[PDB]
């Protein structure tokens, strides 16, 4: 028998480490899932229906139901894109568009580019996990109060526009040499900002936001270390391409991406992986001395793309190839994306350059819209 999964989410605030996942994996691995007499005494398990993307639970006894009955395959969109708020068109206007690109890779590599700046309030990926943290905060955190984290840009902006949404104050940390988008646009929307001149890179401002939180009371959110990040693309992100590639009739051999904190790869990864372990992850590292903005280097630390049970293979990347790769997609498909964009377009198109991958579709991971990167795009045309 199928219920609603929206009753049971104090999982959310109860389930802790990444145990659970081993549900997820088989679930996914099966395409069903058992039903559950007592919907109570199985935590993990409901908490990894949720983290797929079910939108109700199997409960009774000894059955079990596809994830098609589960709601994996619900289609959310209002046909006719009319939504009651800016929260219910993040939230229903889902999937962002999967558009199949004019580039050509050779080997048969087939390119197709997940526009995740097709999100209302970043214009950018950064959005999923600020309405998921921000929505589970919500539950516990009294309105008024501010929350706050460190941010290279778009989920400063995310966390502004949405911690406001939700009642919340706002308090956005930037490291000076990030774009004037992330400095400016969180004021607009009525947070406060501070930017650290000396601070080279957005992990290093961590001690700052911690000491400062622990002085202040406001609530850290961090997005480096919460679940959340990793499992609203779960839901999201990841979940997406699974459906997509199925509905869109792709032979789905593979994922390329980029990495800051490492939620969104980590998810797509992890998720396409348990349906089917061949998949390839292909992460871009940016080269030595460069900075893509965005974007670092695993051994600066990041949570999940280690410890979870994720194959992947590195290409690097230095910030003149993202922006050749730029200007190519803008020149062939006529669609301008971000830097960080362009570093896993540009990341794939090596391994298939190689022939380290088999012939099929693979599905990059486009963080945000060029039209935020001005200087960069002026300085890779001259
Ligand atoms: C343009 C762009 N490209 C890639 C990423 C990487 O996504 P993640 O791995 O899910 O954090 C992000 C994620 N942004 C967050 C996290 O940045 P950070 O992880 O501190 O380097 C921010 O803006 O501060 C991005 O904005």
């Amino acid at each position: 028998a199928l219920a609603d999964i929206s009753g049971y989410l104090d999982v959310l605030d109860s389930v802790r480490g990444f145990s659970y996942l081993e549900n997820a994996r088989e679930v996914l691995r099966s395409g069903e899932a058992r039903c559950l007499g007592n919907p109570r005494s199985e935590p993990e398990y409901v908490k990894a229906l949720y983290v797929i993307g079910a939108s109700r639970i199997p409960v009774g006894d000894g059955c079990s139901h596809t994830l098609e009955e589960l709601g994996v395959f619900d289609i959310s969109v209002p046909g006719e894109m009319v939504f009651p708020s800016p929260l219910d068109f993040f939230e229903r206007g889902k999937p962002t568009p999967l558009v199949r690109s004019r580039l050509q890779l050779p080997n048969g590599v087939r390119v197709w580019l997940k526009l995740e700046w097709y999100n209302p309030f970043s214009l950018s990926v950064a959005d999923r996990p600020a309405v998921e943290i921000i929505s589970r905060l919500s539950r516990r955190v009294e309105k008024g109060s501010l929350v706050a984290d460190a941010t290279s840009s778009n989920f400063g902006v995310a966390l502004s526009a949405v911690a406001r949404l939700y009642g919340y104050r706002a308090r956005v940390y930037l490291p000076g040499a990030a774009e004037e988008f992330g400095k400016l646009l969180p004021r607009l929307l009525g947070a406060q900002v501070i930017v650290d001149p000396e601070a080279p890179s957005t992990v290093h401002l961590l001690p700052r936001v911690m000491k400062d939180s622990k002085n202040e009371g406001f609530v850290h959110v961090n997005q480096y270390y919460n679940d959340a990040n990793f499992e609203a693309h779960m839901r999201g992100t990841a979940r997406e391409i699974f459906v997509q590639s199925r509905r869109g009739g792709l032979a789905l051999r593979g994922v390329a991406g980029s990495l800051g904190t490492s939620g969104h790869m980590s998810a797509a990864a992890f998720y396409l992986q348990s349906v089917d372990p061949s998949i390839r992850a292909v992460l871009v590292q940016p080269a030595q001395g460069d900075s893509i903005p965005g974007i670092a280097r695993v051994e600066t630390g990041m949570l999940w793309i280690n410890m979870l049970d994720i194959s992947y293979t590195l290409a690097e990347v230095t910030l003149e190839e993202a922006m050749e790769a730029v200007v190519e997609v803008a020149r062939s498909d006529g669609l301008v994306i971000g830097p960080s964009g362009g570093a896993a377009v540009k990341a794939l198109a090596k391994k298939a350059a190689e022939g380290d991958l088999e012939p099929g579709d693979y599905v990059v991971v486009v963080p945000d819209t060029g039209f935020k990167y001005l200087s960069l795009v002026q300085n890779a045309l001259e």
